[PDB]
């Protein structure tokens, strides 16, 4: 039952982007065996900065990369760009209300990348727009992270018990 | 008894859908109490034609197992290379030559994913069919990923691997 | 308590050596008896002189740390790519900027190894002193697959990791 | 205390290949921690062919590929030869009178590899030399094992208890 919080940060000048892996759910079958029934995905917290070393994490942004969305990711080419829409209210009510937009994009002229979460939330009156520039060797440390959390995200750690 | 976990990954497309399910490797106990791997774990895949919106028929299911050398192929591949298997799921019993299974895979014409393609020839019951699934380009490293990291489970290297620690616990040297 | 491993990694060369160990992330407990990361794990490089023939002096050894985004800078590098590393011990402290670490990491000149050489200015001991050993391609191999391994590690995941399944065993969804 | 035999086979024409993994070994410290005192390997089984699917393993050659040698293999090209000599009795008495020499290297014109382990021991009059034919798939389980293992080897899963 040990509970473990393992965000992992990266501080800039003007922003902080915060990754915490969420583990996949399971459903109980009759048989008393269990089924996974929900990927896990990574959960990306942005925040802009308020003063020297700090950020304002009432002020943040979130967007949950998927199992497929991890794996554009780790199969980029080292500058080619991406982008990912989601509505977190599809299939909902709210829906077409709430728009997300991430772009992950080499920098300019530069060995690194940036990611970029823009945000427009009717329901609460958000339009927002967090960027922040990360090295090559922290994007290396991401997709070392996300390569190796994939097969737990799918649950493969977890065949074989016996 | 240890917990039992059902951890099948699926790709939902217009006409067909696949899923693949990780299968463990087998081990005998020994007289010493020590365990022998009998069997490599393998996968196996299940492609089921969709009957109506995101719904599929898995009574019309067909499936194709992949060995661990199988998977060697896949992991190896170049990135646009083609690769094709050839099964006869009787090869050795008394059904043999009775029923013929290709798997394929290979790029997308002009484009940046892959296709499965299963074809099955099965003359125990006059049944020639055959089922197509396109596979993205981030689908595809998902599934790379996966093979990659079940490879050693297979082979049964992870029981090794973590056998390492306890095992010292009990027999490691003394200083004299 | 559970047991207490030392797995450092040496490599000893005719001038030099080095040792490579590995050190754990630290965590907190919270009230809610959940644990929260507070420290990321990072590697300790021991490099030592010759003492005569194949023995060092460790009471002459200089350190240095790498952290978790340096490692990042190794794995990431380029075939023949040249890195170098600034460190202050104290940085941040009372005795900040008396004391300058400058590791590099380079290919061998016209061959397929690699070196690392560590220089130490230690103004509050009057210290000025480098280390130098070579690496053979084989050696830096499996350090690139060490770091690559560690890498999660160091930042906790593993722990995350390796704790789904026994969580899914308490928290799971019932059927209706 | 639970012992796993996993030995991975590899069964040719002529030759068999069995690749076991060993554990490292440890020493008990003063203060009740452990200290990794040997690094772990692979042990490479070869056998002649004697009869359809059956080798004599009685006549089984053998070689320990060390770490550093699995770093050679790891980071081979794709059609790189290299070549191990080991004298199992380096730093003994009997020095000098067991030689062993295992060649990898690419096939030719092919895109497989050759395993081939030659033994001369005057010890016990043995002059043997075992080749094997791989298939570029089976020569790429092999890598990701090795791969795999790497780690394993040198005790690194193992820091980090607490
Ligand atoms: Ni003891
Ligand atoms: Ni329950």
């Amino acid at each position: 039952p040990a509970r473990f919080y393992v965000g992992h940060s990266i501080y800039k000048g003007k922003a902080a982007l915060t990754v915490d892996p969420r583990a996949p759910e399971f459903v109980a079958l009759d048989s008393g065996a269990f089924k996974l029934s929900k990927d896990g995905f990574l959960l990306l917290q942005f925040a802009p900065s308020a003063g020297v070393r700090q950020y304002d994490w009432s002020k943040k942004q979130v967007f949950s990369l998927s199992v497929t969305e991890i794996g554009t990711l780790v199969s980029l080419g080292p500058r080619e760009s991406c982008e990912f829409f989601h509505d977190p209210f599809k299939g909902k009510s709210d829906e077409g209300k709430v728009r997300k937009v991430l772009k992950v994009e080499p920098l300019p002229d530069g060995s690194g990348h940036f990611f970029n979460l823009s945000v427009q939330n009717k329901l609460v009156n958000v339009d927002e727009s967090i960027y922040i520039p990360i090295t090559r060797a922290e994007f290396a440390v991401l997709i070392s992270a996300f390569n190796f959390v994939l097969p737990y995200l799918i649950g493969w750690h977890a065949f074989a018990n016996s």
